[PDB]
This record gives structure tokens, sequence and C-alpha cells, in this order.
């Protein structure tokens, strides 16, 4: 393939309900889409960055810039372009995983669409549908939470991920275990909220029988996690720390993680994503698909990813309507708590421009 | 896709020159080829097994029987088929990786050709050509050896690999180093011929600056290699022991290997080969493509695979003529120590029927 | 003395009751038997492969070929043969342990008969009778399972082993523990049915006081076993993975195993099996004798084997009638939960021609 | 098999040339023989103890004693006797392995003869002859030593083993290596004469290419061996320390040994000895048969043992004359640096009564 150009868009989709994390509350999502233009056709790219640098150092505007000025050009200046080759191409640029991911993603979609292959196919899906769970935010109250949860449970969600933070741990958890029962798939996420010194606190959850605890400490603190693993009964799950397959290997080898959360953007692309899956698999480490509150575009790729064999745990692959009233693509609909893997070439999904333009906030064509 | 059937062929191909390993000599090559038949088109697969169970427990007749009786049938029974699904589909049958690998290859070639996609595209290549090394057998004489080596050297072969045995280690090595120099890319392959007890003789090779020692010990002896690794300077490379990505991971983790030889058939498929590649990469373990004296069919797909990013060492991807006077597909020709990655869909090669039919001993339809 | 030839027979025996494991259901047993002919007399070997390659890579058809085309020929080609020399003589041929074990059995029996020695004497028996447990397959219902178990228990079997699988683990265990009590010897066997990710589930059996959990993971997954063991309270026991005494040593050193199941055909013969017994013993790893639904031939060699000092756990050495209404040799009958070690030369048993001829489907003579 | 009784004989044999070790000098060999008697026939046992408790805590008189009062009686009292059962029957008595080993032997010889089976068959011999080495004692002179060595090498011996002592280590070696060459298989044996604190000293032998260094430290000091292995290049070999298969496994596990010397009575019997072999083998640890200056009886059993598969190093299984002009049995005669594995039943050898009588000193019958 030959890269024709990339149209960058800024989108702004308003969340159904504000989603509060250890890093801040969210009322509206500010995304960053990519339209890759080839000889053949075009591909879509979705950047998991957010307004500001609060989950990671990467943020919407930073991405634009790097993309614009560094990334996109690099590829454009290439003869042959293969999503594979994208990586090596961009190698001289340190970091910006979410940005290259999105880029790669756009390219990939084009290529698969040209060979008429689905994402899944490329990634080697074996499954047709995927079990979905949901990620529940920090409530201002119990009942509030108890309610939502029950709500989600009702719609068919198989598992529950509770957002935690100091002061929002044990209680919430205790309360949900209590109401809903013990046969409920339950896990927590601290989005780096704690410290090794908070061990005892997190030790407090031991009793609850959670599947795992996601990123209790900083992104850089692998050893801390391994130590931590030593002090608590809850299986460590790493997110933030998993920036690559190598990273996953390292953390595993160090006994710092038992289950890994896969976020295609975080790791720099669906391809790396696949590798992390592989790596994990080879080490007998279950993996699961993580969510960045994406559109039907990220959601579709995820769903395909998530249908890979080692995804033995329900991912954060919730129905479109969990966050968005109006998706810019055919929405995703829970069905017996599952989501159907997209059968058509590339993502097997595309945006509906009215929907699209209504949400678009800006645009920019980057070309040769 | 939908599997319509598979045509099993037996092929015999005479060697240009007898090929001697620690497991024996070989003047001819019996192979097993597979023709996958879909409503859409064809796909070809090559089996790496040989006449008897000498390199591994797998053998031609053995593969044939399982394919026939178990493997082909289980795929045909499946509604929709994807190379990817092959695995899960044949998972109930334990072992039989070479066979399973051939079939998946057949399936995959079809599937890709259908998506108008190359093996190399699917596998994730980053290059267009690959540097080839050569596997030099055991000689009767040192001079004999030296001519031979020199021979390849002139052909443009990028790296030299010497088959060693007990009684054919150090000297042969001493010889090539001395005669040919310190800058030659040299490594040995014991095809499991040694024991942990022979360490000292192996340590005797420390001085020659070999890139590696390939499978000094038995297939099952991983911790032994790790121990060995602590007794010699020469880096350990595994072939036989690497039956899967998990095998790789295990070995790495245990300190039993530093470099991995990837033999797709051996690991049960090109897809698994990929995974091994990735696994090795993630651990900082260089890989290189191994060879099983295959036809241009296997040769084609291996060149593809040998173009992957982690293949940081010349693999056993010599040119067709190194073994075969006449290949069943368009030959592979060394152009400046390299080989060109195929560009057509699927394998990018196909047997020249005229040529095939000349080397086919048997045939059978499974549909 | 010097191999004259071997007769290969195909035998088919119906099971009094269908047997189900995690790999499938079985109503009839297909075996491979060998009559080794020596100037000094004949010997009988039994191969443990089955129809298809489901417990392992080996299977009847495969064994037969390899024997016929490689192994037998190779022994024929020798000047001298001893059971002990069988290994070295066949070493050039990778794998095919079951086939090899069968051939070595045949040679060894012929040899022991000539010397008028018994298998037990040869192996080092120190006991004249052995405690027998029973292997219970997967049932359609619990109640069903409860009865069966009930019955064996009644027959005087010393321990119960339950075939498990995901979806048939905790309940059945709970039901039996609950119905029969805590004093019974109880263990389970997954036949590689689980993954490392299944630890939490398995960890659920903890409470039942199981003697062990046999081969929860795949054959090649030794490290996982050591990991798993760190995760569960039930002791790990390996079957499929123990393919040799070296295999055993490695697994022991890795902490992957605590109790070893010895299966002669699996490890390449009675001779190898002894080494395994010996290696374990030296590492303080208790062993027990595995079963492969053998006829009186293998049954008898097994009873002998299991009288060895390190076999401190009841084995899968049930009475003939557990599987066969009519055995081809003198039947094995339970007495006070024990089976008597055979005293004659060689196996101490032999087939009853008319009986054997009846189950024979094919026969071939392999000579020079 | 029911044990009728045993005849204990004290035997005194003169050594052709005095034998010096770290623990002393030996001019004359005082053995202890047993004649087991059963309804069917007889079997012979040879005890490796010596006059005093210098190699180990066991000595001729303490052996006789335990045998008389404890061991023997124990076997008489049982209905069914079998070699294998000797262990379990004598297990309540702590230690006294060489003594228990002796009994076991005679019983086994009797048991094997009864079935017309050789010790070799029983043990699992894979070989018909075995490569022999020789153990050379401490000399008074370096030259007197080179002479002796050259003599043994001349006889056709396959390996040289040097007894060493602080004050007789490097020089001796240096000497032999200088004179005889680097191609000779050379090794040394300290008989526990050094301490961890002597490391530097022993490290002094690294340059020499010794195959191994036998029991440098005391019997009970496994850990120190492991440590010492760390500080010297010479491979550690354990003798005294290997009192059993479990002992071997422990030492192996702790890295205190790379090569194991197997001495049947030291470990309490040929049966145990077999396990030891097996255990080592399973850990990739080579073994070799050690010697106790035995008559043709033990010599015979040792030769059979030494033909096992993992005995990949020549043993101290020298020809009969190395110590005795007149062996109480048909003498062992080196041939092509080898000794032939006995073919008869049991030992496949027996004492020449006449001969045996000359050298007998005492004799008691226990029934
Ligand atoms: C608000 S973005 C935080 C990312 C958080 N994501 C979710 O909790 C999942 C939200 C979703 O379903 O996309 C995580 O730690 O993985
Ligand atoms: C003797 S058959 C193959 C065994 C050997 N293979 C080769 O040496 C490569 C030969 C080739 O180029 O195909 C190996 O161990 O890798
Ligand atoms: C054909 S499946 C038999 C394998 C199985 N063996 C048994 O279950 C015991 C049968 C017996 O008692 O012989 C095991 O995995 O341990
Ligand atoms: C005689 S006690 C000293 C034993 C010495 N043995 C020999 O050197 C072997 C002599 C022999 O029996 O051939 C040793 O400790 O290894
Ligand atoms: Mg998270
Ligand atoms: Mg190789
Ligand atoms: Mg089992
Ligand atoms: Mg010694």
């Amino acid at each position: 393939m030959k890269l024709s150009g990339v149209e960058l868009r800024r989108v702004q989709m308003p969340l159904v309900a504000p989603f509060r994390t250890s890093f801040g509350t969210q009322s509206v999502r500010e995304l960053l889409l990519l339209r890759a233009v080839t000889p053949a056709g075009e591909g879509w790219g979705e950047c998991v960055t957010m307004a500001g640098p609060l989950y990671s150092s990467e943020y919407n505007d930073g991405a634009e810039h790097v993309l614009r000025h560094y990334l996109i050009p690099a590829l454009l200046a290439a003869e042959d372009i293969t999503a594979a080759k994208v990586t090596p191409l961009l190698a001289k640029f340190k970091g910006h995983r979410m940005a290259k991911g999105a880029l790669e993603m756009a390219v990939l979609d084009a290529e698969l669409r040209a060979h008429e292959r689905s994402f899944a196919a490329e990634l080697g899906s074996v499954r047709d549908s995927v079990p979905c769970g949901v990620s529940v935010g920090i409530m201002d109250t119990i009942p509030q939470l108890l309610d939502v949860v029950g709500g989600y449970l009702d719609e068919g969600y198989v598992r529950i991920k509770l957002k935690i933070e100091p002061g929002w741990d044990v209680e919430p958890v205790r309360a949900v275990r209590e109401r809903f029962g013990d046969d409920v798939l339950l896990q927590v996420d601290a989005n780096t909220a704690y410290t090794l010194g908070d061990a005892p606190q997190l030790a407090r959850l031991d009793p609850f029988g959670l599947l795992l605890i996601e990123q209790p400490l900083e992104e850089e603190d692998v050893l801390g996690h391994a130590e931590l693993a030593r002090r608590i009964q809850t299986p460590i799950c790493l997110d933030e720390s998993i920036v690559s397959a190598r990273a996953a290997a390292d953390a595993i080898k160090l006994g710092a993680v038992q289950i890994v959360n896969i976020k295609p953007g975080r790791v720099g692309g669906y391809l790396e994503a696949r590798r992390v899956h592989d790596v994990c698999a080879a080490h007998g480490i279950p993996v699961w698909c993580g969510g960045m509150i994406e559109t039907g575009l990220g959601r579709a790729a995820n769903v395909a990813l998530a249908s890979l064999p080692n995804f033995t745990l329900p991912g954060d692959t919730s129905a479109s309507d969990r966050f968005y009233k109006t998706d810019i693509t055919e929405p995703f609909v829970l069905s017996g708590g599952h989501l159907p893997v997209p059968t058509g070439p590339g993502l097997g999904v595309a945006p509906i421009p009215e929907l699209l333009d209504e949400v678009t906030t800006a645009k920019v064509w980057i070309g040769s």
C-alpha cells in the first residue's frame, strides 16, 4: 500500500452518565479519530488519549502534534506501507504509543479492507461472540452504586469491575458482595491509586473473593506490585504498567502480575496487542480486553481482539449504549451478555457521518 | 472456507549430495505433500517428517496415517474453516505437530491466496530478502569438509553451519576456523548427540568463537542445557526442544537457551512459528529460521517467515540447488547471499505439475 | 536369548461398563498384544495405546507400524538381546515409548520365564499383596456417581479416584465427600483438562481433603504445574508428564510434583518404571501405580510393580472385572481390598488360548 | 529361599606392593567373607571394611560383630528371604552399610545362582567388558611414582588415578602431566585430607586438566564441597560422602558433586548401588565404579556393576594382580585395558578352596 493522507478529526461525545475514576470525573469524551487514505480505500483510527494526561502522559493535543508533525509524515514518506511496517517506520520516535496505535489502526483497517479480511481474522479470532463485563465508576454513595451495579447486572453483564480509590475500597466492595452475592464476577481497579504502604488496606479485600485488583500502584512500580502480590490474596492485574509485550514478559518473570489487561492503544497498536496476548498465553497468564470508552470504531476492533483464545476473562467490552446514547456506527448490542464479532472486512464497521459530523469538532487533512 | 478434500501425495526427491547428520546419512528425500481443496481454490502444504523417526518421533508413514485417519477428517467435518481454527479443531489429537503443521500450511495457503494475500504479508514481514546460511553435513574427511565449506563460501553463503557428532567436533571446527578465518559466521549442530557428561569436550569449542551450539543434548533435557550453558562459552541454541512458544518461554525462563531455531513444522505450523517468534522477541532472544530440506513449497513459506523482524541470524534457507537439481516449484536462487521473499498470494509459489508428477510416488484423495 | 520373532495381535474387549474421562467415552477396549519368540521360550507384552491419540500421541495403529517397521526389526538384528539391552538397541528411534515398553515387556517376560523368575522378583517386590483403589469416570448424574462409588466402596476398594473435568469437579467431589464421609481416600484426575487460569476453580477443591489432583494441565506444562501448586492446597500428582525417570527428576526439582503416578507403558517399560520408582524414592516423592485398562497381562505386571517399596499409595490396580467380564488370563480378584502379587515365572500369568483367540481380530508374525 | 546359615571367614591377603593413602599405608589386606547357605546352594559375600576405622567408621571387627549378633540372626529369623528383602529386614539397625552390603551380596549371589542368572543380568549390564583404570598410592619419591605410573600405563591401563595429600598434590600431578602427557586420563583422590581453607591449594590443580578431584573434604561436608566446587575448576567427585541414593540426590541438588564414585558396600549393597547409578543418571551425573582392594569375589561383582549404562568413566576395577599374586578365584586379567564381564550365575566366580584355605585366619558358622 501507499499512504495518501490522513484526515484528523476531533470528536466530542457526551457521556450518558459521568464516569468517575481515581483520576477524575468524566461527563464528555474528547476523542481523536483518524482517516487513512490509500490508493485502494480508507481506514479508520481511534486514539485512546484523553483531554489531559491523567491515565498516562499522553493526551489528545499531544497526540495530534506528534502525529501531525512526526508520525503521519514518516509514513507518508514511505514507499510501501504495511501496518506491520508502520512500527519500524515510527521506531525513531520515542513513546506515544496511543498515537502510533491509532495510526496503525487506521492503516490496518484499510489493508484488511483491501484483502477483504476482518480484523478478527487477521488477529486470529476463533470465537464469534464475546462475553462482556462492565466497568463501574466511583459513586458518591452506596445505594447509588448498589443501584447501578444491579442495573448493569440486569441488562446481562457477566462481570463487574468496580472503580476504587482510597476511601472507596472495601466498603463498596463489601456492599456489592453483600447485595448481589458471591457468585458474581467481581474485580476492582485503582488506576494507580495506592502505594505499597497501603498494602494492609488492600489486604482488607482478601475476604471478598475478587478476580483481581487492577493497577493498585504506579505505572512504573512493577517490583512494588510483585511485593504487593506477596502481601495480598487478590490476584494482581496490571494495566498501565503493561506498555508492551516485553513489558508483560518482564512483569511476569518478576512475579508482578497474574492476569493481564490488554489495551491496544496503551501498548501501541492492535498488533503489539496480539503479541502481548501471545506472550501472556505462553506464560499461562490469562488476558482480558480493557476499555478506553471508545466509539463503535475502537469497540469493534476490541471485540475482534477480545475473541482471541487467551481472552479467558470478560473484558471491558461493554455495549455502545453503556456510555453513548448515539454511536457513530451501528451500535453494539448486548445479547446474552455477549457481543458479536464483526464479520466484514477491516473493522467491519464504519461511521455514519450525520452522527459523525454532529460530533466532529475539527478536521485536518495531512497529506503529500 | 469450506474444506472439500485433501490430496495426499508422496514425493521422492534425490539429493544432489548425501546429507549426513548425527542421526545418519541421506541421499534421497521422501516427502509428503498436501493439496487443500476449497470450492474457491487450492492450497499447498509440505510435511517436514522424513522416512524414519530419527530427528523426532514423527515419520512419513506416521504422518500420513494420522492425517488421513484423524486430522484431515476432523477438518472436513467442520462447518466453516480458517487456518486459525485448524488448531483448535485438531486440539483433541495429541502431538503430531509436523503433520498438523503441513495441513495448516495447506489451509493457510488457500485462505491467503483467496484474500489475495502473501504468506509474508500475513506473518508480518519487514524485509524483502533474507540472508542465507548453509547447513554443512558431516564429512568423511577434513579436506573433504574444507573444500565443501569453501565451496559454499564462494556461492555467496552468508553463514556456515556444521553438523557435529562425537568424534567430529573440535577438529572440523579447528579446521574451518584456521583455513577460513575468524570472520566466518560459524555455528555447529549436534542434533542431540551429546550428554551433560560431554560438556568438557564441548567446552573444547569455546575458543573458536562460534555463534552457537544447536541442540547438544536430547530433546527433553532442558535443565540439562541450562546446566550445560553454565559449562561452556558457546551459546546454546535449541531446535528439537522448541516444540512450541510455551516450550520457548519455558526454556528461556530456565536459562536453557540464548538463541532459538524456528522450524515451523516442528512447532505445528507457521502460525505457531510466529508466536514463537514473538515470544522470543519479547524476551530478547534472537531467532533464526531452521530448515528441513524442503521443496520450493516449504522453502517459499520459510523465506517469508525468515523475513520477520526478530530473525536476526541467517537461517537454513539455502537455495533450491543446494539439495535439489530440479525443484517442483520455481527454484530459489541465491542473489548475493540472499533470497527474495515471494510476492504472490499464499505461498507465492506452486508446483510445476510436470515436475511434480515426475517425483510423485503415490496419491490419495480424502474428501 | 536372541530374538526369533514377534507375533502382533489385535484384540478387542468390551467393557462391562462404558468409561468416561475428560478425553472421551469408551465402551470397548482395543489393544495390541505381543508374543515374543525366543529360543528359550515365549513372552507376552501388552501395549497401552488406544484406538486414537487422545491421552497421548500414541495409538494402536501407530504403535503397530513402528513396531513392525522399526523396533522389532532392530531387535531381530541383534546378536544378543536382554530386556536391559532393548533400550539402547531402540534408542535411535525417538519417542514411541508405549510401543517400546510393550516390546521390552514381551522380551522381559520370556527372559524371566527362562530364568524361572517372576516379574515381582526382578523388580524388587517386598510385599506379597497390594492395596487397590479404583478409577471412577465422569457420570451423567451425581446420584449416578454416588451409587457407583457406593458399589466399589462396598466391593472393598481402598480408595476412590474421580475423573474430573471443567463442569464436573467441585460438585461431584462435594457430593461424594458429603455422602461417603471424610475418611475415604479420595482423589481426582483431570487428564490435562485444566489451564493455569483455572486455578481459582481448582482451588475450590481445597476443602475436600483430596489426596491429590492428578495432571490438571497439559503434559508439556511442567512449570505451570509448579505454579499451580503454589496456588492450590490439593497436592499435585503427574501422569502424562512423567515420561521418564529424568522427567520425574526434573519435575521434582522444579516443585511441579509431589506424588507421581507410575505408568510403565507411558515411561517406556517396566524397567524404566522401576527407575522412576527409585528416583522418586530418593527425592522422597511417593508413587503409585497407574492403570491403562489392561488385560490380566499388563494387570499382572502392574500388581508386581506396585509391590515395590515406594508405592505407598493405592494404585489403579483394580480387579479384572472392574472392566472385563471375561479376562484372557486367570482373573484378578479383590481380597480385603487387595490383589495378590503373582508368583510364577515371568508375568506369573498367561492367556487362555480359546479366550484369547476369541477376542483376537488380527495377528501377524514378525520374523527375520 | 530360606537361610540356613552363614559362615564368616576372616581373610588376610598380601598386597604385591604397599598401598598408601591420606589415611595410611596398606601392605596386607584383611577381608571378611561370608558364605551364605541355603537349602539349594551357596552364595558368597565380601565386606569392604578394613582392619581399622580409617576410611570410615566401619571396621572388620565391628562388622563381624554386628553381622554376628544383629544382622545375620535377623535374616535367619525370617521365613522368606530375598535379596531385596534383606534391606527391610535389617532396616531397624542403624548404619553398618558395608556389613549389611556384604550379607546382601552373598544372599543375592545365592539367589541369582538359583535362577542361573548373572550379577550382570540382574544389575542390567549393557556391556561385556569394561574399561579399567588404576589407582596409584602416595609415593615417597616423584620418580618412584612416575615409574609406577609408566608401568601401569604400559600394562594397558586406561586411566590413572593419584592419591593426594597436603604435601603431595600439585607436584605429583605436575610431574605426571609433564612426563606422560596431557592425553592421559588423570584424576586425584584426597580421601578427605583437605579443608575448605585449602581451596587455593587445590585450585592449584586447575591447570592440569584433571577429570576430577575425589573427596577432598570430609564425608559429612557436602555444603563445603559445593562451595569448593565454586573456587576450583577441577570437577568434584564424591566417594565417602555417597552413602546412598538419597545422599547422591542431595549432593547433586546442592551442587556438591558433578561425578559420582560408586562403591557397592559403602552404599550398603549392589542393589542400592544400582539405584545410585539410576539416580545419578537421571540427573545427568556420570558415575564410575570405585574399588576397595577386593578379592575376585567383589572384583567380580564390581565388574558386572561397572558395565551399567551410566558408568561412563573407567573405574578402579583393576586386574587381579595389581594387588594380589594369588587371588582366591580365577584371576582377572586385563585385556585391551578391559576386564570381561562374568557370564556365570551369581558372581560367575567362586573361591578356589585350596587357595581360600591358605589365606583364611578364622572361621565361624552362624546357623
Ligand atoms: C475513563 S478512562 C479509564 C480507563 C479505565 N477504563 C475503564 O474502566 C473501562 C471503560 C470502558 O468500558 O471503556 C481503565 O482503567 O481501564
Ligand atoms: C537431517 S534433516 C534436518 C535436521 C537439520 N536441518 C538442517 O540442517 C537444515 C537443512 C536444510 O537446509 O533444509 C536441523 O537439525 O536443523
Ligand atoms: C484410556 S484413559 C486411561 C488413563 C487413566 N487411567 C485410569 O483412569 C485408570 C484405569 C485403570 O484402572 O486401569 C489415567 O489418566 O490415569
Ligand atoms: C582400600 S581403601 C582406599 C580405597 C581407594 N580405592 C581404590 O583406590 C581402588 C583400589 C581398587 O580396589 O582397585 C578409594 O578410596 O577410592
Ligand atoms: Mg484499568
Ligand atoms: Mg538443528
Ligand atoms: Mg491419569
Ligand atoms: Mg576415594
